[PDB]
């Protein structure tokens, strides 16, 4: 069953999580040698800061990619694919981000919602025929669903309207942001079809070459420069019958890739360049080290990574967990850049080609790290909309006919007796018996929302709320899985694991207890005349 | 006396800053009038877009400034000056920071920490004669302080050593990041002066033409690219005994101009482009604007900017309080360009050139905005930096010695009798009640501290405590001023005054809630095992 599930009814699961899984040492073995190969690829062709300063990858990169199977990473020997398991596509995308976001988010899109991933789902027939014989030949693909409208629009407003002669749609509408759009020879593309008065969403594998599809926009963003992104208008594009494909799991799991890999590779730089300017840095004769606000922030973004690595691990070692994942692995990320360019300050500040001319010691592109981060808070959702989608179409779902475990619920029950053997510190201990406890109170707050609003329609208009819900369900679960990544590295001899999970959950208590202060709010300000 | 300074020893002084003051009206409608020339000059002459994307201004502007008098805003009619008032000049900056921030960074170091500025403070001789002379023909100037070592140094390694004939000294060191440096003609120079064994901080007034001076580096940041900004290596650069000067207000006071009037004219802008964005865009049918989220966001954004305002208008209709508007400033100015990035979301990451190249109905430069207010939590020292030099050198002062008004401390006296007529709602004057307790809590916590450790040295070892402390303080002189001019404004007939006053108020409720929970930390974590 599923840890976050029963964490949304105020159940504590420490036996699902504990043992915390680990990686098979033959395939991470495997991981290894795939990623020493794309590591001597992208050095060898790709210079990060060219591609950031031109806003574009250097040419023959796709191909060479293409060429040895990292477009095709998941892929069986049949396609010329790399057969790695999730684990180790994720590690090859962090790899990848560790050097050039850009490259990462091609390969990732690709490895992830591309036409690749897809074709095991499809059934027999000439689409499939299609998809296969592209792939052996080495193909590009990008989902196009945003519109101008918006992506949290439930409606989408490009229509695919059936031809006189029955053979295919005619595509009409505009897609926004579109990843690899620009350098994608195939897309999978959302539009509405109506059948007899009722609208129906239905996804089309379109050729880029399609007359009347025209790539009309290519974005740039503050950050991610250089990752191929394309705006394009369907004018009447023709798409033959089986072309219209005939679950979301996919999207969800990707995210870990698009997401959460490239937040980790930003995460783990900026901890590494923290060290390196603290090594070499010092005020008044001291070393800067040996500053108490150093040693806690060095061990606050340490403690951030060890987290991010944590969600990361209990996604792809093994669902609900793997959606919050995306905003912890996101915002986990971005805290540590922010924290990082503190650190770094004047120096932090400054691009790394400005460093790199005036012959700096530390030419780290931490700014270029700042502005890419951010991209994972907005790319597959906005941070808040899906803390708010998270508690109103995953939380109260089990609350609104009424909780199955009501019982527990009034009663306050906290099973303690299931923590007893951890191998934690004195300290991770106490932090896990607070968590069962901040789980089951959580529980019991949902059940008065619950009760308090008898309309569910109702209880969605009251959107801060349910945002700050979505948070601290996030927040438990990430000292969940800390503590027990914690415990079982530990338990194999890295003592330092202790601590990193220590650091972590004493900053979670804080977060914790801001969030109910927030939600503990009795009377709301007049905010619509402060709008105005 | 000092509002700020009284709060340290835990006195809520509502009758100081109640009724809050305004700018008279004759003052005001003169800023109106120059400002209004300031638009029509930059609005002509500079394309904001073309200058972050090229990062340079473009050439003449400099000039087009100085033959306006805008290089000297502050100086009499004898130099050509426009002679206006702080609130005028701090105006004029966020009037220029509003179009483009490189324009308001050059104006505001000129008109704050220039050698115009200095003019007033320097005695009769050759020196005062020659910066007259300099400022009737049009002068550059720029404060090079920073060294490779770090500004945060009580030392600079800059030295300055007699010549054998006595007639000047030599310069020999580096300084980093200086504004205005690659346009300078005249630079205010740090550098110690060894006198019989004693090391001494000189200031002295160097030509950029100096031989031995080389501007080695442009420096381009993360945001505010085409600010002239340069490093520099002096090679025992001969400089004149008349041009070694022979208070630091000056600086302080300066920081409004250079980092408040910057983090104001962007915290408005974000404002701007979050109405216009939600005016414009639906969700489901209904317009986003009816979405509560999105109407507290508006509401805190809003709230924000007022807060920014109270601080700015405080510190300059009249010194502490405007040590606190650097960091008060910065961080509520970064606050709201935050709010507004996820707001705009995948528009809001797109570059402004992008969007515009695309026919975009909304080409905002937000991306820019994010990038640029990062600066104002770097440059004049880094917030939290500011935070632990504000606790440990302007709070514990007063306690080390003892508290003068120790009996207080201990009886829990708190005014409530003097915040009885206001003009305040219930709610808003609930929130003067709490931030009154909230400053005599903050004394209990400060003479706890002070007699847990005798030496203050010791004292200074625990930085996060100090830093959170710093916070606090800040936290309740903006809630202060917030109050004082709602009060004014509601009572001038703005009745919005209160309800934005209310929403900031709960924001630092949260804030303050959250900041004591850190404080009551009782065992720490193992943070140093963490960083290694
Ligand atoms: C680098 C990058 C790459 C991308 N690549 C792709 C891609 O390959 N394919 C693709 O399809 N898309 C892609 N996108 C689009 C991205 O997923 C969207 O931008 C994002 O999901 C939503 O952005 P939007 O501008 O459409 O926002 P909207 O959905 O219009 O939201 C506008 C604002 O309103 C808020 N809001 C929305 N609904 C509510 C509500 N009910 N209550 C309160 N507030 C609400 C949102 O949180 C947001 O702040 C990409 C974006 C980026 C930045
Ligand atoms: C290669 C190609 C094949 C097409 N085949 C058909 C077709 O078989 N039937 C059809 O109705 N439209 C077809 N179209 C598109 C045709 O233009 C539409 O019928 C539509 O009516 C045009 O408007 C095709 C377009 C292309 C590019
Ligand atoms: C756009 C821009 C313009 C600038 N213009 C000028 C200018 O015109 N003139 C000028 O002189 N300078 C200028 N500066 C320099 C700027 O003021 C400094 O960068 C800043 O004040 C300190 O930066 P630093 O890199 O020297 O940091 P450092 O002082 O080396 O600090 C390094 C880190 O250590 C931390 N730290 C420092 N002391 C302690 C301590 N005791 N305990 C714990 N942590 C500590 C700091 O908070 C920081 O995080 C400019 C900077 C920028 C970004
Ligand atoms: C215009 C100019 C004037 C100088 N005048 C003197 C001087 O009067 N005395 C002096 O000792 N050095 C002077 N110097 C610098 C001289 O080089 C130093 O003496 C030093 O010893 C050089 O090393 C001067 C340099 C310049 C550019």
């Amino acid at each position: 069953t599923s840890f976050l599930e029963q964490l949304y009814v105020g159940r504590f699961r420490w036996d699902l999580i504990h043992p915390f899984p680990r990686q098979d040492e033959a395939d991470r073995r495997v991981g290894d040698e795939v990623i020493a190969q794309l590591r001597q690829l992208i050095e060898d062709r790709v210079d990060p800061d060219v591609v950031d300063r031109e806003a574009r990858l250097p040419d023959g990169l796709v191909d060479e990619l293409q060429k040895h199977g990292f477009l095709k990473a998941r892929l069986g020997a049949e396609f010329g694919g790399l057969g790695l398991s999730h684990m180790n596509l994720f590690r090859l995308i962090e790899a990848a981000a560790s050097w050039s976001v850009p490259v990462a988010l091609v390969m990732a899109i690709e490895n992830s919602v591309g036409v690749g991933p897809m074709h095991a789902h499809l059934p027999a027939g000439p689409l499939r025929d299609l998809v296969e014989a592209r792939l052996r030949a080495g193909t590009v693909s990008g989902t196009a669903d945003t519109e101008p409208a918006g992506a949290a629009n439930h409606r989408r407003f490009t229509t695919a309207t059936p031809t006189e002669d029955g053979t295919g749609y005619l595509l009409n509408g505009e897609k926004l942001h579109v990843g690899n759009a620009p350098i994608a020879e195939v897309l999978i593309v959302s539009a509405s079809v109506v059948e007899d008065g009722v609208e129906h969403r239905r996804m089309f594998i379109v050729d880029t070459d399609s007359p009347g599809l025209r790539i009309t926009a290519r974005h740039e963003f503050m950050g991610v420069k250089g990752f191929p992104n394309g705006g394009m208008v369907f004018d009447n594009v023709f798409v033959p019958n089986e072309r219209m494909v005939t679950a979301v799991a996919m999207v969800i799991v990707g995210r870990l890739h698009m997401i959460v890999a490239p937040s980790l590779a930003i995460a783990r730089q900026c901890l590494g360049w923290s060290r390196e300017f603290v090594r070499a840095r010092s005020i008044d004769g001291r070393p800067l080290g040996e500053y108490e606000e150093i040693q806690r922030r060095l061990a606050e973004s340490a403690a951030d990574v060890f987290a991010i690595e944590a969600i990361a691990e209990w996604s792809l070692l093994c669902w609900y967990e793997q959606s919050a994942a995306k905003n912890i692995g996101s915002v986990l990320g971005w805290r540590v850049a922010e924290r990082t360019m503190s650190l770094l300050a004047g120096e932090g500040y400054e691009t790394a080609s400005s460093k790199s001319a005036r012959g700096a010691a530390r030419p780290f592109p931490l700014e270029r790290a700042l502005r890419d981060v951010r991209n994972f808070r907005i790319s597959g959702g906005i941070d808040f909309q899906l803390d708010y989608w998270t508690s109103t179409i995953a939380i109260f779902t089990y609350y609104y006919p009424d909780p199955d475990n009501l019982a527990e619920i009034e009663a306050n029950q906290v099973d303690l007796d299931s923590l007893v053997g951890s191998g934690l510190s004195e300290r991770n201990e106490r932090h896990l018996r607070h968590a069962a406890e901040q789980a089951r109170k959580f529980s019991r707050l949902c059940r008065e929302l619950s009760q308090r609003y008898p309309d569910l329609a109702a209880l969605s208009e009251h959107e801060r709320k349910l945002i700050l819900i979505g948070q601290l369900s996030n927040e438990l679960l990430a000292v969940a899985l800390v503590l027990a990544r914690a415990a079982r590295l530990a338990g194999d001899g890295q003592d330092r694991a202790q601590a990193l999970a220590d650091v972590f959950c004493t900053g979670a208590g804080h977060r914790i207890a801001d969030i109910w202060h927030q939600l503990a709010e009795e009377e709301t300000p007049d905010y619509r005349s402060a709008a105005a």
